[PDB]
């Protein structure tokens, strides 16, 4: 995917939840049906309605020209490393931990 700058659209707290983000993809175009809206939205992205351009609900990063085989989370991390949503996902503070012992 490619970073989009100077995109002349804005997202009309609305997109904090997965369901709202997924719903944005009602008009996701035919030529990108292979990059799942379900993965895109999980990865924080909202469809802007312009081309195949999606925008992160948290960092405002925009990506378009999605290509076969692109991983939305990896594209997110590569392009927008200071995103607070990604950093929250990298946090191990709130997560259930399984501990191995061979003692
Ligand atoms: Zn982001």
């Amino acid at each position: 995917s490619m970073r989009v700058k100077n995109l002349k659209s804005r997202l009309r707290m609305r997109y904090q939840e997965e369901e709202a983000r997924l719903a944005s993809f009602r008009n996701w175009p035919f030529y990108v049906q292979g990059i799942s809206p379900c993965v895109l939205s999980e990865a924080g992205f909202v469809f802007t309605g312009k081309q195949d351009t999606v925008q992160c609900f948290s960092c405002g990063g925009c990506l378009g020209n999605w290509e076969e085989g692109d991983d939305p989370w990896k594209e997110h991390a590569k392009w927008f490393p200071k995103c607070e949503f990604l950093r929250s996902k990298k946090s191990s503070e709130e997560i259930t931990q399984y501990i191995q012992s061979y003692k």
